[PDB]
């Protein structure tokens, strides 16, 4: 079978804490003796529209920050700001700290989101970084500071911290250095993203997944050149396919014995003609949030 | 749509996963207090798979034949018993990571999170719905048996599924944590067919309530129906009939929207009888049936 699968979240759950400043409560990430969280926690409703964060932060004391790990308050013994992330130093180190790194992911890559409220893990799901640097998440009030991550071996790579929702219902946030993905800003304003495109290499990986699991009504005898496929892809607001993408798809091509450019010809036919009421792996739409790696590992 | 399949955080279950080996056969087990629970077919050879005599296979087993490991650390087995299709292995250490837990038997239509594991190591977590024909659409490879499905309420893990097998159609079958299969299946390496599947009506209704909550309500009509009339129509479209429990679990969403359950049933009946006519609901022309009423409230209101 084939399913959208998140990484097991236990290593991250052990790091989630609650951070409160004033009447604002959200989540923080407690690694070693530092708690990371969105800096907009220091805002009031009057500050959010055009917050001078350096100004607002110098006017704060360590004791204006309440950090709770379950039933226990942690003492904040220092604070700093790195871009849009506030760093709170605490006197206790987290024994549950996993091996970890901070990474900045590329558009098209996927990661798992651990959605939390009041420092408590609530759900886990898989997201992709959209080409327009939004994510199609499920985040409600109080979810800020929830993080996204991947796990390689025993190492957790943190790639996302959650900051906001856009009026279209998609979401925006930063890496763990506090730099936004995309042209967004942590102020209380209605922000639009650039035109989104579909992640072509992922659609192809998903089509290969559908074949593996015995679904192949969409295949065809035709083939296409890389450039001719890319011309059609761009017309339909699909990302262009690179030779590295073709290479990355090799394993799935070998496994099924379907040349990448043959699958490209099937996708071209789908873009031009549609699905005709049919479905692929249950979906009436082409899915683009599975990477080739995601498909390989699970098949 | 604004919805996605969301699993429960898996950490409380990760802390309970172990591996159980007989000979060269390794599957996963669930370690709670001083008991490890796993599929009984761990005691099978390749040759026992066809039609195992589990009672006879077990009588030849001793505690010292079971290798239970948390990671690479052996857990000594001090007693063993069979309960339906599950083996219970008493071990000499109480799991310090045991959460508050209970064992529950879910109904078709209900959803749960699966922590897919191999050699006692978790690989991924995803949401499943129990189909009306008592299969799930999982993603399981060899060595996945003993992976469990669960829900988490407050601090309490309700274990509802343990994985045992794949069917020729590629769907999956298993037991509750008391070893009783969901559906008519048995743990033997034979060809077994699931009954024809049907659409989970209560979840489609939940989906329609979700659409209403988000302002998408063109499909609401001025009519109502009796539960019996709706069920008889529903069955002609390969939809499951509603139970009283289904009506009850739609209560919170009916109260949130002010739309009586039976009025929503009449709206669904009209969609079934007239089709969508090129319209969409929550962005789709397909009705979703794997979000329960609880799932909807989770993602709309938190
Ligand atoms: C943090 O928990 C919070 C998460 C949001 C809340 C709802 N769903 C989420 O993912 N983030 C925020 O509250 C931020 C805070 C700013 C300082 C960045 N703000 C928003 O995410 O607001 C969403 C905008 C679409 C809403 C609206 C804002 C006011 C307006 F500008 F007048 C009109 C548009």
């Amino acid at each position: 079978g084939f399913r959208k699968m998140a990484f097991p979240s236990g290593k991250v759950e052990g790091c989630m804490v609650q951070v409160t400043c004033g009447t604002t409560t959200l989540n923080g990430l407690w690694l070693d003796d530092v708690v990371y969280c969105p800096r907009h926690v220091i805002c009031t409703s009057e500050d959010m529209l055009n917050p001078n964060y350096e100004d607002l932060l110098i006017r704060k004391s360590n004791h204006n920050f309440l950090v709770q790990a379950g039933n226990v308050q942690l003492r904040v013994i220092g604070h700093s700001m790195q871009n849009c992330v506030l760093k709170l130093k605490v006197d206790t180190a987290n024994p549950k700290t996993p091996k970890y790194k901070f990474v900045r992911i590329q558009p098209g890559q996927t990661f798992s989101v651990l959605a939390c409220y009041n420092g408590s893990p609530s759900g886990v799901y898989q997201c992709a970084m959209r080409p327009n640097f939004t994510i199609k998440g499920s985040f409600l009030n109080g979810s800020c500071g929830s993080v996204g991550f991947n796990i390689d071996y025993d190492c957790v790579s943190f790639c996302y911290m959650h900051h906001m929702e856009l009026p279209t219902g998609v979401h925006a946030g930063t890496d763990l250095e506090g730099n936004f993905y995309g042209p967004f800003v942590d102020r209380q304003t209605a922000q639009a993203a650039g035109t989104d495109t579909t992640i072509t290499v992922n659609v192809l990986a998903w089509l290969y997944a559908a074949v593996i699991n015995g679904d192949r009504w969409f295949l065809n005898r035709f083939t296409t050149t890389l450039n001719d496929f890319n011309l059609v892809a761009m017309k339909y607001n699909y990302e262009p396919l690179t030779q590295d993408h073709v290479d990355i798809l090799g394993p799935l091509s070998a496994q099924t014995g379907i040349a990448v450019l043959d699958m490209c010809a099937s996708l071209k036919e789908l873009l031009q003609n549609g699905m005709n009421g049919r479905t692929i792996l249950g979906s009436a739409l082409l899915e683009d949030e599975f990477t080739p790696f995601d498909v390989v590992r699970q098949c």
